[PDB]
């Protein structure tokens, strides 16, 4: 199966862009402790810690199915 | 088809991420405003705009042929 | 092959998110410049550098085996 293989690797590079997704949110995050502080951004993260769970929910799902 | 749907499940991911990303690059506009204005980034929110229409395009032309 | 070439529009999707992903790092970089330099922020660049060229690699590994 060239296909699974293959569908393998793209939730590999699904799962190592949502590493660089959460590096670049730090990013931000630091750059917003300075300039401003953290407080207004709750319902931010909220946000994004929310389609984090979604996107980790997605890889679980795929390595569950993939899974016999 | 284990594959059909676990290529709906790559695609959700992507869907999610997309969504990530663009709660992301909001972050990042909202900084720009305090921090300088957003006259000087014209040029990259058409970068960034232009790859979104890209990815909402592949995301329907994956649902498009998803479809019968 | 409809699973074929939506494994292609998938992996074209994952490749058009990488150039969002990137351009949207090098606004943060640009941030960082302005708001501080970016001499402590050499780790960080590695990170991002390496989960890029972790993307990359599958990029190149799923169109290398889509190839014959």
């Amino acid at each position: 199966s060239g296909i699974v293989q293959q569908q393998n690797n793209l939730l590999r590079a699904i799962e190592a862009q949502q590493h660089l997704l959460q590096a670049t949110v730090w990013g931000i995050k630091q750059l917003q402790a300075r300039s401003g502080g953290r407080g207004g951004w709750m319902e931010w993260d909220r946000e994004i810690n929310n389609y984090t769970s979604l996107i980790h929910s997605l890889i679980e799902e795929s390595q569950n199915q993939q899974e016999k």
